[PDB]
DNA sequence: TATTACGCAAACCGTGGTATTGGACGGCATGGC
DNA sequence: TGCCATGCCGTCCAATATGCGTAA
């Protein structure tokens, strides 16, 4: 069987006859006959003569399918249709994360997502293998084939108990807070959150009073909620209304948002992520 | 063109193109140019396999269908019923399904069958886009449009060791099982059996010990056969004589599970209705 | 056997090489491996190769922070039995219950008990019974439990449910539904990869009111799937815990039921039990 | 904070006199008042308060104590755990299989490794001969099982033990063959067969000088069986799959020159771990 | 009106040792209660 | 008279350096 013989048989049968149909597909009346006598040969069955009912219905919906799939594969290829596979790690989740994929899929709207924990290592080789695509966190360092995007840039808030709201006020900066015992986070990766909020304490001169260290952000908060702790978070954290927990920003003292993807052999639907990710990087 | 889908199908199996001639017969300048063309023809980089992913998804399709008029013609003209594509789900493959099915091919003689392998989830796109009549499985969700009817129900098993047989005996209650190390399945299938057991559990206050889930039943009965871990059946299995695993009937209230199938009640073919006749015919025996 | 040949080895195996561990220790490498050769010695195992460690070097590594992290607690456990404190109640955790039910009951408890503190550490629902009956951990919470020979489990309270929808999809179900209005909604569940746990049950009060559900993904915790929901791409369900907090974009709407309530639990091995536990679970039954 | 210190300060404690420690220690008695000192310094709290009859452990001492024993049991226990995991005594053999051999082969070499190692344990996943070499060269699988393996590099194939061909067929149609037969027989069967495997059973036609009848394929062992047991195809199925007493199925002996198929196991060449180094070690031998 | 009988063009395949100096830690002797 | 601390010193440890149109 081949493709010129369904619509042979299909011209044949709406026209009702092998010459009229001849006439409205522009081509002689032996190679008519020459195919559809095939056709009846590469089925074993007499469709038509001088079992028919049964293989148009199917040939119709052969070719159906054929222009319908030619739209598939293309659209697929233009990125408007296909799921995107994003890995994530850590603070981005709580409200910064969510709103760029959403901004993505009112960008995008046949697109979906699958999200996949992992940490700031295993997406690197996520992404230079192929099992994800994109991968969200804050400090990446750099390796040979991938690029970072950093999209903004978030402030740090410091959390306590409600019963020490008065205590620091509405914001406070830095040195303000000496003796804290602030409680950070995360446990698992080896440099991430706590290790650069070390870093800026260094660089405004005050070392900080660390007590306890945790696996979450939202484990940070736990001890705070307690009042058996107090932290500093993120933004994106503190703009979650948290029961129990008061936050005040901290007053050259940011954390950025990162997206990191193999920079070789892009998928088009990851590209068309780049492409919204980038536009609403400068905004 | 047809012998393009063909090379393609084939390039996509082997992943180089000499490999995929070999399976053809034929050299590498012939499915290299047809590719070519057809890559032109469509509109979309195809390669090594690119995002046209489903381009092989239809193509796939579009050859299916392409058999199943062939036959489907055949069996039209000499007057039988045709070729039944059942899709099936979970563990009825194992004994209850082929007895539906041995029920059926015996009662309308001119009828063959034909399965292949599909989620609870691709059965309901099988049975929408027409790629099969029926779907077979255990705990099915509705959707508008199909149907569910389940056949029987089954009991449940526990599947334990030679070794470890006469702990358990003849027929063990769920409340014995509060310290058993379960392997349990089908690991990925959406929520099918597995789930199932630990509602059972789970509805009988025993929030259950479960060490592992493994691709489907027989990797567990494998783990079982091995001395390794004890799992949890249905009869359909447990009929099936395993050599060093020993079966005891979970007895209790709500412990059984059904045999349910699935089936678009929108454009019955002739095929699909003469089978859910039978098949509501055996709803009670 | 010696503390030093443990906090080298520590440094060594985390740091990657012994020159940064060497770094980070402010030593020299000589002494590095010095002190490996002789710690490969007492033991018998090779533990490093050329650095990577054997099946040897990582059953070893856990046996040495084990040990060092135990001389820390005793460093201060020794202090405040100076000043009678009642000390440090080291506590476990997994699962939907931190984001508000265990920190309440660790308020409350530091309220009582004024001289005590609390360390929390995330394990699972079968990592903390391994930690119960070796000290690691005082008391585990989480919420679906098996009995364990050793560990006596005691429920708190129940929590409610609440379907978590964005906030667009608010007024298709209203203030309350019930488990049959959502046998069409395709959730997002989780915790993925912790046993058995909420997403099994959830799966289960369907199956048990008689609704094999529709579920469309499970990711790693309750925050990842909210994600998801103040997204869009995703409708879900989550205990009291994480709905008591206000989310952005997400309209959480109770499930009504007789039988759709999830609890609150802790467990604790009642062997020799220490006396600040007993000071803690007499607060918990209390509870009650 | 050192491993001497923690044997005094029980000794001190078990003998109450600090004098008569020193004897049960054989050492001589400065050290041990001296060595308590930087104990107490160390850890900045008092232990013990000294009269002339004796010590008494103070509030720190006591609660010291305990803390002392569990450190010194780990640190004597430590040694004899890595012992283990050198020796392969303990450790979890990742095994990943592929098709046939999984009905009863692989459960008996898992089982007869397993009675030669019983402090050991076997994670059972399934993949494609491509998932299993990518994987094994990666190291996410430790041993992979299937019928036929490609030489490729940084592998090694294990061909243990042959498999002897089965004709399964209905109950009802069995008398038509025999106990056993030849391959030359099934010159008008209609073969429903499943890859790969596919592809050799041809081969052994082929090899013997036939050009079967193939009727349909699957890809799935037991729904090659489904057909035949519901009566609507015949196949032919290893050893391993005849060995299971298939419920409306019958299975007749494939006898010849050479027709049989290999168990064959795949791992990694270099840098094995020791749990593996053991399993392989179980392999070759039992190739006997 | 449908097959047939032709020919020509078109399609398409063959790190680990070595040496020294500082400290640790024990063992005898004395002082303190 | 035990019992605990304090010096002094010697030895050991450790760490830096073919398929159509045309014609029949």
């Amino acid at each position: 069987m081949e493709f010129r013989q369904l619509k042979y048989f299909i011209a044949v049968a709406e026209a009702g006859n092998m010459a009229a149909a001849a006439k409205r597909l522009h081509v002689s009346q032996p190679p008519i006959t020459r195919q559809m006598q095939a056709l009846e040969a590469d089925l074993g069955v007499v469709l038509l003569e001088r079992a028919g009912h049964a293989f148009l219905e199917d040939a119709r919906r052969i070719l159906e399918l054929a222009g319908r799939s030619g739209d598939r594969s293309r659209a697929a290829a233009r990125g408007d249709v296909g799921e995107l596979s994003v890995a994530y790690f850590g603070t981005p989740i709580y409200r910064s994360l969510p709103l760029l994929l959403r901004a993505f899929l009112t960008s995008t709207p046949t697109a979906t997502v699958s999200l996949t924990h992992m940490t700031k290592d295993e997406q690197v080789e996520g992404l230079l293998a192929g099992t994800i695509h994109v991968g969200f966190s804050r400090f990446f360092p750099r390796h040979p084939g991938i690029e970072i995007v950093n999209i903004a840039q978030e402030d740090l808030y410091l959390a306590v108990h409600r019963s020490q709201s008065g205590k620091f006020g509405k914001t406070c900066k830095l040195a303000d807070l000496r003796a804290v015992e602030l409680t950070l986070f995360p446990r698992g990766g080896r440099p991430s959150f706590a290790d650069e909020v070390i870093g800026l304490f260094k660089h405004a001169g005050i070392e900080p009073r660390i007590a306890r260290v945790v696996e979450d952000a939202t484990a940070a908060l736990a001890l705070t909620m307690a009042g058996a702790a107090s932290s500093i978070v993120p933004a994106s954290v503190a703009a979650i209304r948290w029961p129990d927990i008061a936050f005040a920003r901290i007053v050259r003292v940011k954390v950025p948002i990162s997206c990191i993807f193999r920079k070789e052999k892009q998928p088009p639907i990851l590209a068309r992520f780049v492409e919204h990710v980038r536009r609403s990087a400068k905004d």
